[PDB]
């Protein structure tokens, strides 16, 4: 009905990240005609816009509170794996943290044209830096804001610094200048603009939502790529979603001659829309009765995640009220008056944080590149599951109640060797994927022991002079958790998500049948459809995955528009 007797020249299935970069590039010459269908709302909410309301955005109806199949090796636990839902996606839910991660990570895709070299360029031209101007390794002008936090932790931040320094690590100036190495200490930029949200609906969609080429619906579930069989194979035709949930009518969207649907719809929904589409394996799709148009294995294969565990310690009574916690709510629980006033006044203060913005990258034996990723956050985790204890913040307001003071570090295994899978677990398009993250899956044991290192470094780190002058013991996780054994159950009944998850339809080189997409991103098998997101990342980078995303959705859009090439 609203697409009733048009047709495009592109489909964007979802309106997140990618969705809004290719959106704004496709639609800017005024020729094409793009339809972008988003299954969650407009995005409008507050708790959008203001950093420290990720509290609130968890387990939150802009949330796809995706739960993973049962878990044997994490304590028989299923896995809670959030996921925006609404115009900008994850990008609208995510900690704002600013990471490329190292040349190194790009090299190891060893997939042609697209190098560090090749990649460079396309992370250049999305910048605008509060804190660096340009130079090899940043831009100014492009529509991303990126700025140094805009909140400081007097006693803590420093605290945490010296500390890292005490345990010999050294200081990272910019984790993205890729003339220095990867690993140090230091204060992460943040994807804020003067200490709001900046997320790819504000920087890319919002500004060109006027252009009458531009069609954006919200509230559209896509059930499907309509994909044709007929004299040379496969050919996608558009796409069928419902604007009123599962009972809601099916409706198409038709391409225009020479039209391509491309998928947005992330590393989880992308490659279940893909098998519920007949691109996928084959034995998955015959187990609900899906027909083969294009039997790829690597489908839903190959879902890189970072997994994360905790230390948590208070600080001594004299050090009471010194935390993010005592910044942002008072003694029972009302957010600071003085918090609001410095959001509002001079984008300053608690709510400009999302917490996890200063860290390391560490070696935790000698690796290529650092397996380790820590976050210090100046709050303590009441909760070893650290996303677990962000909703119990949100839930704390108002409750008459005070949140104790200490810190918290959490510990990501950023370069994983293990991999799980997304799939079916039922015909029906609408019910929720199968997830498995597979978590310390890996052969070696390799992510386990990143974790267990990362925890020795952890509490090394508050054992330092620094930091122990602050401290108080330790809440998590605790002195029943000394010995590895100990320490390896602790992580299998605390692991969670730090909330990357990439690589389910990956990009590959000619002749590589683990792959999806071509390095012109195309789908293999199929005219006119192509993946643009996180699903096409062959290896993981270090570091938070949205500004990878962009990078490769600038470069997409400017493959589609004929003004760059691949390869
Ligand atoms: C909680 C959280 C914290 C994170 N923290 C950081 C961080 O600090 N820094 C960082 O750089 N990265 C971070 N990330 C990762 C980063 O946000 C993502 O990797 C990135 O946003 C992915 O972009 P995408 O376009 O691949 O997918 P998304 O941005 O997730 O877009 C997919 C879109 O498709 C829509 N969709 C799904 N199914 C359908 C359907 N059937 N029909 C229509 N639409 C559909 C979804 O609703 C969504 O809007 C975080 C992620 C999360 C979730
Ligand atoms: C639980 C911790 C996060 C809570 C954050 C909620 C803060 C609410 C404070 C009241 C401020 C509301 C008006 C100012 C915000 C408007 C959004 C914007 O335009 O940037
Ligand atoms: C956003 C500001 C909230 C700060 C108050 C929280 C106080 C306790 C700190 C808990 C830290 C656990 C580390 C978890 C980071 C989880 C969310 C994410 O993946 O971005």
């Amino acid at each position: 009905s609203p697409v009733a007797g048009q047709k495009y020249d592109y489909i964007l299935v979802g309106g997140g990240t990618a969705a809004c970069v290719l959106a704004n590039r496709l639609s800017a010459d005024g020729s094409k005609r793009v339809l972008v269908l988003e299954a969650g709302p407009d995005n409008t909410s507050r708790d959008v816009k203001i950093p420290a309301a990720i509290t609130r955005l968890f387990r939150s109806p802009l949330d796809w509170n995706l739960f993973s199949e049962l878990q044997e090796q994490l304590a028989e636990r299923q896995i809670y794996m959030a996921r925006g839902r609404l115009l900008g996606g994850s990008s609208a839910t995510n900690a704002t943290l600013y990471h490329r991660g190292a040349a190194g990570d790009y090299d190891a895709w060893g997939v042609e044209g697209w190098s560090s070299e090749d990649v460079l360029s396309w992370f250049v031209q999305a910048e605008t830096n509060a804190d660096f101007g340009p130079g090899a390794y940043h831009g100014s002008g492009g529509p991303m804001r990126v700025e140094n936090p805009r909140y400081t932790n007097k006693q803590l931040h420093t605290a945490f610094f010296k500390a890292a320094e005490e345990v010999g690590l050294t200081p990272n100036s910019d984790f993205n200048d890729w003339s220095h190495d990867h690993a140090g200490y230091g204060t992460f930029q943040v994807m804020q603009d003067k200490g709001t949200r900046a997320d790819m609906y504000r920087q890319y969609l919002k500004p060109v939502l006027g252009r009458r080429n531009l069609q954006v619906l919200t509230g559209a579930a896509v059930t499907k790529v309509n994909i044709d069989q007929a004299a040379g194979k496969a050919q996608a035709l558009g796409v069928e979603f419902s604007t009123d949930g599962p009972t809601g009518e099916r409706l198409s969207a038709e391409l225009a001659p020479g039209g391509e649907v491309i998928m947005c719809a992330g590393a989880v929904h992308t490659p279940f829309l893909l098998k519920h589409s007949g691109v996928g394996p084959s034995a998955e799709l015959k187990e609900f009765g899906i027909p083969v148009v294009s039997n790829l294995a690597g489908v839903g294969q190959n879902l890189q995640d970072q997994p994360a565990c905790l230390t948590a310690a208070p600080v001594k009574e004299k050090y009471d009220g010194i935390a993010i916690s005592d910044h942002i709510y008072n003694e029972k629980g009302q957010i600071r008056k003085r918090a609001i006033a410095s959001y509002l006044l001079g984008g300053r203060g608690g709510l400009t944080s999302t917490g996890s913005d200063r860290g390391a990258f560490v070696r935790t034996a000698g690796q290529a590149l650092p397996d380790l990723q820590v976050r210090f956050v100046p709050g303590m985790a009441l909760d070893p599951d650290g996303v677990s204890t962000y909703v119990r913040f949100a839930k704390f307001q108002s409750q008459g109640l005070k949140w104790p003071s200490g810190i918290t570090m959490q510990l990501i295994a950023c370069r994983p060797q293990s991999t799980g899978s997304v799939g079916l677990k039922s015909a029906d398009p609408f019910a929720p994927p199968k997830l498995s993250p597979g978590y310390l899956t890996d052969k070696d044991g390799a992510d386990l022991a990143t974790l267990r290192k990362g925890i020795h470094w952890a509490r090394d780190v508050a054992r330092s002079s620094a930091l122990s002058e602050y401290l108080d013991g330790e809440l998590f996780p605790g002195s029943g958790v000394v010995s590895d054994d100990q320490i390896d159950e602790y992580i299998r009944r605390s692991i969670h998500s730090s909330n990357a998850i990439t690589g389910t339809c990956k990009m590959g080189n000619a002749g590589d049948s683990s792959s999806v997409v071509d390095n012109q991103l195309r789908v293999h098998g199929v005219e006119g459809l192509r993946v643009v997101d996180a699903s096409v990342v062959p290896k993981i980078p270090g570091g938070q995955t949205g500004a990878p995303v962009v990078m490769i959705a600038e470069r997409a859009a400017a493959l589609l528009t004929g003004k760059a090439t691949i390869g």
